[PDB]
């Protein structure tokens, strides 16, 4: 069971449990905000907004680390953070139809783990119009069968999410600015 999740997602909370995630520096406020949005009853899917290379994915890894560390509110305790693996979804698929079938499987598995998994979808706009899985994502989001964190640029969010109420009512912008040079080089060992 949950074959789609094992095949097409990367368990970031597991990577944290294994000590494989780099410490995340200078993002206390963005991680806290991401958590606050996720905890909402409605419009509870945060979308990290920023230019490429600003480190949005690191914020998601930071969220995973905090959960493992228990540095999160009570209801988020024991939650799993899974990143949609686009490379894996496309590997050996060849056709859009096969890709869609695999994505559908992922959503089905998530509908069974409602409230236990947070899915991270990088470059979210590419899944809703920028290969449009909007039809399956919209009801999943509305029914709480999909609780996720997305990442895009402001212009991409405006063009593909903000103009579509079925999507916009479910997402919340969380801005991410470029990190300081100091914090960027701090990751080196
Ligand atoms: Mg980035």
């Amino acid at each position: 069971h949950m074959q789609a999740l094992k095949k097409y997602t990367i368990d970031l909370t597991e990577r944290a449990e294994q000590g494989k995630l780099d410490p995340v520096i200078g993002r206390d406020e963005e991680i806290r905000r991401t958590i606050q949005v996720l905890q909402r009853r409605t419009k509870n899917n945060p979308v990290l907004i920023g230019e490429p290379g600003v480190g949005k994915t690191a914020i998601v890894e930071g969220l995973a680390q905090r959960i493992i560390n228990g540095e999160v509110p009570e209801g988020l305790k024991g939650r799993r953070v899974l990143a949609l693996d686009m490379g894996a979804l496309v590997a050996g698929a060849k056709y859009r139809g096969e890709f869609e079938e695999r994505l559908k499987g992922v959503l089905n598995d998530l509908a069974k783990q409602e409230g236990n998994v947070i899915l991270f979808i990088d470059e979210l706009h590419t899944m809703v119009g920028a290969m449009d899985a909007g039809n399956m994502l919209k009801p999943a989001l509305a029914r709480g069968e999909l609780h996720c964190v997305g990442a895009t640029t402001l212009d991409e969010y405006r063009q593909y999410i903000e103009k579509d109420a079925a999507l916009e009512r479910r997402f919340q912008k969380v801005f991410v600015a470029e990190p300081s040079v100091e914090d960027t080089i701090a990751i080196l060992r």
